[PDB]
């Protein structure tokens, strides 16, 4: 090796020894270092074995022949030079390793081999170099090399084709080149360019990325962690995601090395402008190194993104499973908002970290490399500069710690907000009926303001950290130079170091974010590890032995939580098989607690409970999913028409199906809001009955149905002559009409078994229950999320800009422009201006500091803008959602509304401001580069348009697909939330019916759809990026080829920078365009039709408007949607002032539709209501709802303080609230509570019994107490003693106000002056109850089934 023949001569020729040693050691060596490592992948990852094909054999045979040929050389050498022995033998054995490797790759099922192809490429290049040398030299050993080269070339061509396999994702069958360049998606790219992409065009998820192949692994690792240990979530994380992620370390290291090597080649090339061969070889080397850098970096990015997506899938699945197995105490502790945050944006924090977590070691690697270069270029003086960086470590770290705390608080606040929103979604009908939309809007606004203040402080600290990190290189430069002068600096020596500082700045300009991502991910890990470590109920607590007493209990002390006192005190009873059991009692005595204790939903302090046989449970509050009635009754069961029809007919559900539009196939709504209370209860009971279980725990299944339907159901389903006659049945009921039929009656008083026996046994004991008995007192309703088809409207960008404000936007743009101008001036000053040294070295520092402050400036200007816009975008949304009518919440499932408030809002909060910042930075960088290359060589400006033009085209070609993918991702994420909500609403039902596995599979399917939408998005980013970077690399080599041909310079180092800036301007613009989809989806609800104006100023009623309360319907036809039949066809009532009127009728007749129409919840289809000579159709919405009270059918208590539930407006004094609780017969219960009125109600009020929730509704009705009271079955799930107490207080407090009472208990309506009988939506018997009884009509019959005659 000497420079005369290798570099100095115009003939590019290697030396003979170099040819025979290094050029042969390179490829053989590559396979030797990779071979061992490759067994790891070949072993850990398997896909079967490929069959015997001609291609595989062709490759194997050529591997055998190639080895022979190489050993044939050793034979001829055996037949002086030392290299003529070792080299042929080494090549032969590495060749024997190559053929063995394709053999084992066949065995392990790999169609395209990256190793073989790259290995053959390197061998080919080495052979090409020797080939050219051997053909320039000119039989004996040359012909062996020609044979070797031809065989190697054919082997390389063969290695490109993909072998046979052992809406599929093309990556599973793509060739090696296709996957290294992400070509397997280009088909969807052009498709997505001709028509908007839909979910149908999207490919099915890869097997490795599928939820049921990812979540289980994480669950198993977590279970092992808990078995061996507090359990550290981080441990299971890398024990679950490192085996695949660690290859990104190799890709990152290779990319770092080659991205450092590239600029060296650039500098040598620009120094070159020596014969033309040197320039051609240098440009080819730069080109191939750049292309390899892009490919390797981009595989690294794909690995990080796929690992992050798998992390999100695993986190969502684990959260779902834990929520399924969670205990009630932990479920109360970890609110629904917290679970929604964990599964919605907590894995987003992990997703981002994935990309930066491969930099935590890369940034200090380049930092220490530049530091060593500084040491060798300037001596030990640089250690002083190190000190500065050292003193920059704690402060930032300290701030990071502070930021962490903020994030924690921020996250906590977010949970609260989401939890509150969930309550608003669940009790929206009650919220609007009570005119409480404004109060809860203000509550959510206060929570959001607190959360945004915390986020603003966190953004301030992040801006300070970014500022100090951006000013650190310049301060280090100045400190090092000042220490160095006190031997002398050389103008060249001084400035060969300034560039090193510009290189070191890159890392110090990402640690600002790597730190933020790590802090957010650490907070997320903490929240998720705390959730996954929550106490879980065990099925082994209840000895659920398969099918001599069906249910036996021995001294059970069940408690809802360990901290709280036990609810069940010494429970002991034994129910024989097939025995009808009624659990009677007053409000809040643990009857539903007893049933949930038999379901293992209650923590057991001590006892022995054995429940034998399958359990079928019906919750007092019926849980209904979005599936139709047939799928609700089936509940994932095989359809048997003979039994399904019998169950439907027996449960008195047939007439409701007759009056339903599509019968039993019509969609039923997210929460059963389509159905009535009685129909909901009947559907839940029929679902339990159809599932043939051995034990049926029925909790008030006939409380919300009339006497006739209740008797029909009991005789045909529950009673001794019903379908359930052979099953043990625990019937928790308050009605005592069916007690004589009961085989065993258990009285639950104070939480314990006060009395046990039959009706004839308890009527002779002469006890408390004896006194109680003596006293006798398809359609497709829901609309799924829709993805917009087209460019996002510029109105969305305007909405995000006008929310930020003119001043903030102008200041941010000015600071961006000033920062990039200062940076350009500094860099340009260094480039051209190169004693003046200290003075110029000071200018570099001065401009540099002037840059950092501006970097700080917009960092504190965009972020606060992100606080402003998120403060507006949410508020309008919070307004837009509430102002929307009840029909909107009916048709929109509670996964779109949660999506806007959880994930799209999070994207608006944090992602969009940062992405806007990086878009403005890239755009101004491109403008500055355009100015730079315009001032220099103005003749080149002719190529300024077309260059940008082509880039523009690529940008367009990409967004037309990319947006849709993002849109589809959001549209694919809305259902998942819904499922969680549903799963969170009916956890007890799912656990009791043992349908946990089916719901787990449904959640896995929904997450699989979401990732089917999300994975093509990241693959699209990679594909676009490869092409964009390749465009640049083919303008670097091209400008380089052109410049070398026209040598006798900086057009290249200008062209490369402009192409890189344009590539990262296109990528950023695509990112901003995709992120604006979040604002588009938030604004989607703005155009949705809303309710009538809340307050009509002109048509305001008098202050004392309902003073008479003379409600007068004219016809008031009611139609929920303009696709169904009327439910209030031509009713004419003339309710007088202060008239006790009772709207009684059959279940599902339209009684509560009257109440919904009185409040203008549903606009009148035909007719009007003139209350006190004032038409409500004309009155303001609040002017109507604030002057009419209602006690809703479904008692919902929003999570929070009990006093907050009684009046969220907080306009009643605590003394008055105490009085209102006293007339509700709840004073004793609230007073024995440890927290008194500040008692925290659970999510949806589950902390209280439904009787106590009805009492709370009555108490808040007493609090309002206007001249119109609507009693929508207030006495529905309360005992007879409480029932009469409620009626007596109403009879007293509501004595001079018009009251419209809908009830199935006719004994509460005989005192009413006159009643409204409803059958199917028409005015039936109409008059005084005594007159109707004389008429002997339908009211008489209803009183007959009620036992009142
Ligand atoms: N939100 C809704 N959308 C569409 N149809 C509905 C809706 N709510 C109820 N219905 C239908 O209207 C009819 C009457 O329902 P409504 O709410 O008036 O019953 P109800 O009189 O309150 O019954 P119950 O006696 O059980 O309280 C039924 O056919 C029911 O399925
Ligand atoms: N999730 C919960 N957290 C805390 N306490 C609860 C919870 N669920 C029920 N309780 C308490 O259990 C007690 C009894 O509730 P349960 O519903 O069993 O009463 P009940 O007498 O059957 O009610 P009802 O008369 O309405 O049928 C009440 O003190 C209630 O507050
Ligand atoms: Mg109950
Ligand atoms: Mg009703």
């Amino acid at each position: 090796w000497e420079w005369n023949v290798t570099w100095n001569t115009s003939n590019p020729d290697f030396t003979k020894c170099f040819q025979n040693t290094v050029l042969v050691w390179v490829p053989c060596s590559y396979l030797w270092v990779c071979f061992p490592f490759y067994f790891l992948y070949l072993s850990h990852h398997d896909r079967g074995y490929i069959q015997m094909t001609h291609l595989n054999k062709a490759k194997t045979a050529l591997g055998f022949l190639l080895w022979i040929v190489c050993w044939a050389d050793l034979f001829y050498s055996f037949w002086l030079a030392p290299v003529f022995l070792v080299s042929p033998t080494l090549l032969g054995i590495t060749m024997l390793l190559a053929t063995f490797l394709i053999q084992i790759e066949r065995r392990r099922g790999v169609q395209s081999s990256g190793i073989m192809l790259t290995f053959w490429l390197i061998a080919l290049l080495c052979a090409l170099a020797i080939l050219r040398s051997k053909i320039m030299t000119a039989v004996f050993r040359d012909v062996t090399f020609y044979i070797y080269f031809s065989l190697v070339l054919i082997q390389l061509v063969l290695s490109c084709f993909s072998d046979r396999s052992p809406n599929p994702c093309p990556e599973s069958s793509a060739s090696f080149l296709s996957r290294i360049t992400f070509w397997w998606i280009t088909g969807m790219m052009v498709q997505g360019y001709r028509q908007p992409l839909e979910s149908t065009d999207l490919w099915s998820l890869n097997k490795e990325d599928t939820s049921e192949q990812v979540v289980p692994v994480l669950v198993k690792n977590w279970k092992k962690e808990c078995a061996k240990s507090d359990p550290s979530l981080f441990k299971v994380l890398y024990k679950t995601f490192g085996p695949y992620f660690l290859m990104s370390f190799l890709f990152k290291a290779v990319h770092d090395l080659m991205m450092f090597a590239g600029p060296e080649i650039l500098k040598l090339l620009i120094n070159f402008v020596a014969p033309e061969w040197q320039g051609y070889f240098y440009t080819a080397l730069l080109f191939i190194s750049a292309c390899l850098q892009t490919l390797v970096l981009h595989q690294y990015f794909h690995i990080c993104f796929v690992s992050g997506m798998r992390i999100k899938t695993a986190v969502i699945g684990a959260v779902y499973r834990k929520a399924l197995v969670i205990t009630n105490a932990a479920r109360k502790s970890s609110t629904v908002g917290e679970i929604v945050n964990l599964m919605s944006v907590d894995a987003q924090r992990f997703m981002d970290l994935a990309t930066y977590i491969n930099m935590i070691w890369s940034a200090p690697l380049q930092v220490i490399l530049a530091l060593y270069l500084l040491w060798l270029n300037l001596g030990p003086s640089v250690l002083a500069g190190v000190a500065v960086m050292v003193l920059m470590v704690p402060l930032n770290a300290v701030m990071a710690m502070k930021t962490k705390t903020y994030q924690v608080a921020h996250m906590k606040s977010k949970d609260n907000r989401i939890k509150l929103m969930n309550e608003i979604l669940n009790g929206i009908k009650v919220l609007k009926l009570y005119a409480w939309e404004l109060a809860f809007k203000d509550k959510v606004l206060a929570i959001r303001q607190e959360e945004l203040k915390v986020l603003k402080k966190s953004a301030y600290l992040a801006a300070v950290g970014t500022f100090t990190w951006v000013c650190t290189p310049f301060l280090v430069a100045l400190s090092t130079f000042a220490v160095y002068v006190t031997n002398i600096l050389d103008a060249q020596k001084a400035f060969v170091s300034l560039a090193l500082f510009n290189i070191l700045r890159f890392p110090l300009n990402i640690l600002p974010m790597v730190i933020s991502s790590i802090v957010q991910a650490s907070v997320s890990l903490k929240r998720l590890r705390v959730f996954l470590s929550h106490e879980d109920l065990d099925p082994d607590s209840i000895q659920r032995r398969p099918i001599t007493n069906s249910i036996t209990v021995k001294n059970a002390t069940f408690t809802w939580a360990r901290n709280d006192p036990p609810t069940l005190h010494g429970i002991t009873f034994s129910v024989p098989e097939g025995s009808l059991v009624a659990v009677v009692g007053q409000v809040g005595c643990g009857k539903s607690s007893l049933l949930s204790a038999l379901l293992a939903e209650m923590d057991k302090v001590e006892g022995h409970v054995t429940v034998k046989g399958s359990v079928a449970y019906v919750p007092q509050q019926a849980w209904i999913q979005n599936i139709s009635l047939r799928e609700n009754i089936l509940f994932g069961r095989q359809l048997q028409e003979r039994y399904y029809k019998a169950v439907v007919e027996a449960c008195a559900l047939l007439p409701d199906l007759e009056i339903l539009p599509s019968g039993d196939r019509t969609e039923i709504g997210e929460k059963g809001v389509n159905l009535s209370g009685g129909q909901k209860q009947r559907v839940s009971l029929a679902r339990a009955v159809y599932c043939d279980s051995d034990v049926y725990l029925l909790d008030d299944p006939l409380s919300a149905v009339d006497a006739h339907v209740g008797k029909h159901i009991f005789e045909n389903v529950i009673g001794p002559k019903g379908l359930l006659k052979n099953k043990t049945r625990l019937l928790v009921t308050h009605a005592i009409s069916y007690l004589p039929q009961m085989d065993v009656i258990i009285v639950m008083s104070g939480g314990k078994i006060s009395e046990m026996g039959s009706y004839q046994e308890l009527l002779a004991r002469d006890g408390a229950f004896a006194e109680f008995l003596r006293t006798y007192a398809t359609w497709k309703l829901v609309e799924a999320d829709k993805a917009q088809t087209g460019q996002v409207k510029l109105s969305v960008y305007w909405d995000y800009m006008k929310a930020i404000g003119l001043f903030i936007s102008f200041l941010s743009i000015f600071l961006f422009l000033c920062n990039h101008v200062a940076s350009l001036v500094s860099n340009y000053w260094l480039s051209l201006w190169t004693e003046h040294t200290q003075v110029r070295l000071s200018v570099y520092g001065a401009l540099g500091i002037s840059q950092g402050i501006t970097v700080f400036g917009y960092s504190m200007a965009v972020s606060i803008g992100g606080i402003f816009a998120s403060r507006r975008l949410h508020l309008d949304l919070l307004h837009n959602v509430l102002r929307s009518p009840i029909s909107f919440f009916e048709r929109t499932p509670s996964g779109n509304l949660v999506n806007r408030f959880s994930k799209e809002l999070d994207t608006v909060d944090s992602m969009i401001p940062q992405v806007i910042k990086m878009f403005m930075g890239s755009l101004f960088n491109v403008i500055g580069a355009c100015i730079i290359i315009l001032l220099a060589t103005p003749m080149a400006a002719v190529i300024i348009p077309p260059l940008g033009l082509i880039y523009f085209f690529v940008q367009r070609f990409y967004v037309a697909s990319s947006r849709q993918l993002k849109r589809l991702e959001s549209v694919s994420r809305s259902p998942v939330y819904s499922h969680f909500n549903e799963t969170l609403l009916g956890v007890s039902v799912i656990r009791a019916f043992e349908e946990q596995e089916r719901f787990i599979r449904q959640s896995d399917l929904k997450v699989d759809e979401n990732q089917k939408a999300y994975y093509p998005s990241i693959v699209a980013n990679r594909w676009l990026a490869v092409r964009l970077e390749c465009v640049g690399n083919c303008i670097v080599l091209f400008a380089s080829l052109f410049a070398v041909i026209s040598r006798h310079g900086l057009s290249v180092s200008y062209s490369l920078q402009v192409t890189t800036y344009l590539n990262w301007l296109v990528r950023m613009s695509s990112e901003m365009e995709t992120n604006i989809v979040a604002v588009e989806r938030l604004k989607e609800y703005s155009e949705t039709e809303k309710e009538a104006p809340w307050q009509i100023q002109d048509m305001a009623p008098p202050k004392d408007w309902p003073q008479v309360g003379r409600v007068e319907f004219r016809d008031y036809g009611l139609r929920y949607r303009e696709d169904l039949d009327l439910v209030l066809k031509h009713i004419n009532v003339t309710i007088d002032g202060g008239e006790k009127v009772g709207i009684v009728g059959r279940t599902g007749a339209g009684k509560s539709s009257l109440t919904l129409g009185l409040f203008r919840i549903k606009e009148s289809a035909e007719g009007e209501i003139i209350i006190d000579d004032i038409n409500i159709a004309k009155i303001g919405l609040h002017d109507l709802r604030f002057k009419i009270t209602i006690i809703p059918q479904d008692p919902v208590l929003f999570s929070g303080s009990l006093r907050m539930n009684l009046d969220p407006f907080s306009q009643y004094s605590d003394e008055e609230v105490w009085t209102s609780l006293e007339l509700a017969h709840l004073k004793g219960f609230v007073s024995a509570l440890p927290d008194k009125l500040n008692h925290e109600c659970a999510e949806g009020g589950e902390n209280l019994s439904v009787g106590q929730r009805q009492l709370v509704c009555l108490a808040r009705a007493l609090l309002r107490k206007t001249k119109i009271l609507v009693l929508d079955e207030a006495t529905a799930a309360v005992d007879l003693e409480t029932d009469d107490l409620i009626q007596s207080t109403i009879r007293t407090q509501f004595d001079d106000c018009t009251v419209l009472t809908i009830a199935h208990r006719l004994n509460t309506i005989m005192d009413y002056t006159r009643v409204i009988v409803l059958d199917k939506g028409e005015i039936q018997e109409w008059g005084s109850p005594s007159d109707l009884l004389q008429q002997r009509g339908l009211f008489y019959s209803m009183a007959k089934d009620s036992g009142l005659v």
